């Protein structure tokens, strides 16, 4: 089967061979909201070109398998790799076209926390008062009784009800989400959510905030929610005005929205694979564009100071996660943003190091996300010119 426009379905988007065409036209697909770059000041990438397609990948020790090949083998699109601030090399898969926004799914999140970050810095809110402080329609509200740092270090714990759809490769919060915007099939008995707020109203509080970290959009969606009560201005136009006009992007992204035009905060947002390797570029420089603050410096600060131990994702865990980033405690003291289907923004402060990797694959191996974190590792010693 060829996915096109006439075959891709609400039902199937998400399956095999279906959602390398969907993760790739997504706006065909969906409501959008245009997030817009200035087309009078984009910056091109500088590039320093190493071709790095027969780069020896460990699957395991002892068993190399050529880059190329192996992101090929395991549907990735666009494979960006930045280098001390230059381009060094760049692949487009499958017939995807470089210039095309693509999916990004939780990749979203950063652009959330990067806002909430800076609204908190500039005194419009604190961090330490309860998002209900704020929506007043979610007063005492599993949400709304976490705090906005709670919510940042993804420690509110809730469950949603199913409505009765369920899909083997889906977590019920992203199923919810996606029927909460009208991407899913809503069967003729769905009373389940009808816009992402609703979904919002649904949650089912299973454990205090605070205790414990549990991954979930809704915490995203609820700092988004703020965002747009704070400013008065939609998801979009914050990270435009904010980030996507202001570092030299080549092309608009945009968001996927439900019925009412709300972004999906914590998984819509579709850019191209340099644009988000710019913003990389502007988190490895902590938050600095030719000489101006776009962003704070805190957020990358804060970031590279979390220990091993410190906000876990779990006990005894090596990883931790900090204000929507995950911490992998490696050797380079890299951190990174990660999404559904084979998607990693990665970025390596030790060797000074970009990797943005999308893909559209639909139900990954077990194996390949520790494939590729060690790859990230062996491309910048490679790079650094070290002998490991």
């Amino acid at each position: 089967t060829t996915p096109s426009k006439n075959n891709v379905t609400k039902k199937n988007w998400l399956d095999d061979p279906y959602l390398r065409w969907s993760y790739t036209h997504m706006k065909e697909f969906t409501l959008i909201n245009d997030v817009k770059n200035n087309p009078d000041q984009i910056a091109r990438f500088p590039s320093a070109l190493q071709n790095l397609d027969d780069f020896a990948v460990q699957r395991r020790f002892g068993s190399a398998t050529p880059l190329k090949e192996l992101l090929d083998d395991n549907k990735t699109d666009a494979f960006v790799v930045v280098h001390n601030g230059q381009l060094v090399y760049e692949r487009y898969f499958n017939g995807y076209n470089e210039s095309e926004p693509h999916g990004m799914a939780s990749l979203a999140k950063v652009f959330t926390g990067a806002i909430i970050q800076s609204l908190a810095e500039e005194n419009r809110i604190d961090l330490e008062k309860t998002a209900d402080t704020y929506i007043k329609e979610l007063k005492n509200t599993p949400f709304g009784k976490a705090t906005l740092q709670q919510l940042m270090d993804m420690q509110v714990s809730v469950e949603y009800p199913t409505h009765g759809y369920e899909h083997p490769a889906l977590e019920n919060q992203d199923a919810q989400l996606y029927l909460a915007s009208n991407i899913l099939p809503r069967d003729k008995n769905y009373d389940g959510p009808m816009k992402i707020y609703d979904m919002l109203q649904e949650a089912k509080e299973t454990a205090p905030p605070g205790s414990v970290f549990s991954y979930n959009n809704g915490s995203t969606e609820t700092l988004a929610w703020i965002i747009r009560t704070i400013t008065g201005k939609s998801l979009a136009e914050n990270v435009s005005e904010r980030i996507w006009s202001q570092i030299g992007m080549e092309e608009n992204a945009y968001y996927v929205t439900d019925e009412t035009k709300i972004e999906q905060a914590s998984a819509g947002l579709n850019a191209t694979a340099r644009d988000m390797a710019r913003f990389g570029q502007l988190l490895l420089n902590n938050g600095e564009y030719n000489g101006k603050q776009i962003l704070p410096s805190s957020i990358t600060e804060d970031i590279k100071n979390v220990q091993e131990g410190e906000l876990a994702i779990g006990p005894g865990a090596s990883i931790s996660y900090h204000n929507q980033w995950w911490i992998p405690h490696n050797e380079q003291g890299a951190f990174e943003v990660l999404g559904s289907y084979g998607q990693t923004l990665y970025i390596d402060p030790k060797a000074k190091m970009v990797i943005v990797h999308f893909s559209s694959n639909a139900t990954p191996s077990n194996e390949i996300h520790s494939v590729y974190s060690n790859m990230y590792i062996d491309i910048a010693h490679h790079l650094e010119k070290l002998p490991q």
